[PDB]
């Protein structure tokens, strides 16, 4: 019983966090086998970041320009390369705490846990969703760059995010672990517009199913809608369109609760048109959209 | 920038979680040095739990009645004792992953991270507050008993909660790590009334300071109140009284933001009397009360 924003246990990732220093710039790195991954702008001075040519900046760097600290132990860099927006520092020692892992590039609307780190030391863990506009609403201060986002499936850590930058609205942007940014952003200190964000409709529906599983039921009704009629209301309230693939994904939850997906859409439509009128769902006065259907099944086990 | 419900990194606790089986009952245990701590009702059958005499039930148990599994390895119990509502199983092996640790009994309104576990395997981590009525609003399913709550300060894990039971409202109750329940509850399957809960006033104020630190400022005003006048409004809205000790604790946050504690009380009073009128604070449409002043200082670092 109960429903919380639940992150994955962070131990397997904690053992991979290191500190990377280049000149006067210090941030976090991810130590897997004998490679340390970190944002490539660790090689930049502040005046470099305004319009950097990373090829030129890196060609002027040597292995001894990179100071990597794994706790108390300093790791010797024996090689460096650049992949997209990440820097790969080959080190002399294989991380003995390397878990079974993969790199994955996630789709918008998917969730992951973030291990916030500073100077290579983990500070906290929390859940985030990749927004439809490919930003994330994290909690990041100066020094958090290189912190990673991840999911776990049995004994495998799927890394999906590395933190690079903060947007003027206080939201955050970064890359997959192969250095490709999510969204249209670039690692250059220049005006960059984030797209207008939207609400992740399939996640709101999954969260409504979690509420029913936990006994929150006041929002249900006997009406129904068509998938096409629901999407016309969703468009008005800046919700993402619901597809039949979304309906199929919500299959197991609909079967467990006995509430057809299109029936739950009718209840969501009324919540959008009427509001909640002083009531709450799972302790929230807002419609919550950073729980995936998998997140609900996992926690409501 | 940003503000999230942030749990402590869970790695140090993950290495302590084991599985304890007694007959047909299986739950989680905490393995520290050569002792395994778990809820004492692991020795109960379902008909025992309706009105158990734990002294009689335990006197009929032997060491070989306790099956402890640490991952793949089975731990041999060489001794057992009962402390309040916890069972202490002495094992033949000292846990090599034992962190620096303490047992602490927390005050209501304090927060902690929970590592939800099933069959000795960590499932997720989230933040909880000890409610004024000494329940917690966790996320616990069958098999989660023995999961622990904790805080971390540098390299020391302060354990403060072990999970025992679910209340009919879906809220949760448990003990400190020395077996003393929080609140009036007992580990017996009998009607037990939880006290009427209240809102943790000092935490709401801390969260309002976090909002100002992050640029959420619409709720401020130029009014002020007296501590006595504020507490009269707090009593009407089922908020806990604010003490001068609470005011002193909010000192560092008030100094960082330049907003006097009693000035923030005036803004909270207006939020209570008027509502938020379709606005949000730190992404919430409700006044949030499970962030302590320490939680804010830690995350808004
Ligand atoms: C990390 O590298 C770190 N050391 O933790 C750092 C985190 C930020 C939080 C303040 C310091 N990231 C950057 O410094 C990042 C590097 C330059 C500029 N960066 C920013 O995050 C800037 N944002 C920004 O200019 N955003 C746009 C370009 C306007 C959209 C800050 C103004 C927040 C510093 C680069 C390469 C993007
Ligand atoms: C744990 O021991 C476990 N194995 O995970 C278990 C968790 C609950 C969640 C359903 C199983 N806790 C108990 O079984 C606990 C043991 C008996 C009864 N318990 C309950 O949690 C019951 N609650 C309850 O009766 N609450 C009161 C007494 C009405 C306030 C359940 C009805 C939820 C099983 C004891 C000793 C309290």
């Amino acid at each position: 019983s109960g429903f919380r924003k639940m992150a994955f246990p962070s131990g397997k990732v904690e053992g991979c966090m290191v500190q990377v220093t280049c000149g006067t710039t210090t941030l976090n790195g991810l130590w897997l086998d004998d490679v340390v991954y970190c944002p490539r702008h660790v090689i930049c001075t502040s005046e470099d970041m305004l319009n950097p040519n990373y090829e030129d900046l890196l060609i002027r760097k040597s292995n001894h320009n990179f100071l990597v600290q794994a706790g108390n132990v300093q790791l010797r860099v024996i090689g460096h390369s650049m992949q997209n927006c990440v820097l790969k520092l080959k080190v002399d020692t294989a991380n003995p705490k390397t878990p079974k892992y993969k790199f994955v590039r996630i789709q918008p609307g998917q969730t992951f846990s973030v291990l916030a780190c500073y100077n290579g030391s983990p500070s906290g863990v929390y859940q985030c969703a990749m927004r439809p506009n490919f930003t994330i609403k994290g909690s990041f201060l100066n020094g958090s760059c290189g912190s990673v986002g991840f999911n776990i499936d049995y004994d495998c850590v799927s890394f999906c995010y590395m933190h690079h930058m903060e947007l003027p609205t206080g939201v955050h942007a970064g890359t997959d672990l192969e250095g490709n940014f999510y969204g249209p952003f670039v690692d250059r200190q220049t005006a960059q517009a984030a797209g207008t964000d939207t609400t992740i409709t399939v996640n709101v529906l999954a969260w409504l199913y979690a509420a029913v599983i936990n006994g929150d039921r006041w929002f249900l009704n006997r009406f129904t809608t068509t998938l096409n009629d629901f999407n016309l209301v969703a468009m008005k309230y800046n919700y993402e369109p619901l597809t039949q693939d979304h309906v199929d994904i919500l299959g197991p939850l609909s079967a467990q609760t006995g509430i057809a997906v299109l029936d739950m859409c009718a209840s969501l439509k009324e919540l959008l048109q009427n509001g909640m009128n002083g009531r709450t769902i799972l302790g929230s006065a807002l419609l919550e959209d950073e729980f995936t259907p998998f997140d609900v099944v996992r926690q409501c086990s």
